[PDB]
Order: structure tokens, then sequence, then C-alpha cells
DNA sequence: GGGTATTCGCCGCGTACCTCTCCTAGCCCGCAAGTATCCTATTCCTTGCAGCGGT
């Protein structure tokens, strides 16, 4: 299937994540002053928090025991946003209700 | 190895509409307001030095 068709196998392997545009994930004020949930711009939230603390961390050589445990968050902060559930624990924000990954 | 049984984990479970409510938690720093305190006067008394009539 591989050879038959024009995909090399490791593009399995995400490096470069693209991200959805803004309005089909609109930012709904609540009149209160305040925003709504709008969970997707949290979970991309977290994840962008997550690489930057690697980049830092990166750049400034901390001690392979750090930068691993880094990577293993920014993992499951990426396993978060493409599909929450899936894993062993989904994760939220209030109410202990799962977020809306894109897959749902 | 190999045919088999047993277990684990994922997938699924009706349509359309109406009414209501509620939507992150916790720290922190500027900041308004309210206050107790400190310096500011007046009246009495007893000193210390410079002018000053007087001779």
């Amino acid at each position: 299937a591989f050879v038959q068709s024009g995909n090399k196998p490791e593009w399995m392997i995400l490096t470069v994540l693209p991200v959805l545009p803004p309005d089909l994930r609109p930012l709904v004020p609540l009149d209160g002053g305040r925003f709504a949930t709008s969970d997707l711009n949290d979970l991309y939230r977290r994840v962008i928090n997550r690489n930057n603390r690697l980049k830092r961390l990166l750049d400034l050589a901390a001690p392979d025991i750090i930068v691993r445990n880094e990577k293993r968050m920014l993992q499951e902060a990426v396993d978060a946003l493409l599909d929450n559930g899936r894993r062993g624990r989904a994760i939220t924000g209030s109410n202990k209700r799962p977020l809306k990954s894109l897959a749902d």
C-alpha cells in the first residue's frame, strides 16, 4: 500500500503541526464582560506553552532528565489536541467533562 | 512452533421541538479611604548678653 501510493513512511511522525483557522473556532463573548469556554483554543494554548517551555530548556542546556520530562509532556499535549480520550486519561477544564478534540 | 481458549479493549446504542439556568481559581499589586501621630501655635515663669544714661 505504501509503495503503491506516494507516501513516505516517516510522515506519520509529525514535525510541523497545522492550526485551524481562527474563525472556524470563534471566540464567542458571553456579554458578561467575559468569554465562553471555546476549549479548542485552550488545547492550542496548552500545547504552545509546552512547546515554548521545551524550546527554552533546549536553548539553555538543562540535564537530560528535565528535557525528557518536558518532551513527554509535549507528546501528551499533542495527543490531547489530535484526539482526547484515546489515551489513558482525558483532560478537563471544569465540570469534570472532557474537552472537544479535533477528532471529537 | 501451533491449534486452541480466554481476556481486553474498542465500537455502537431514534427523530423533531419547547422551557429554564450556568459558563475557571486563585494570587497580587495598585489603590482609595480612614486613622493616630507629630509638629504648630497661644499663655505664665526664670536666665544671659548688648545697649546705655551717668558720672
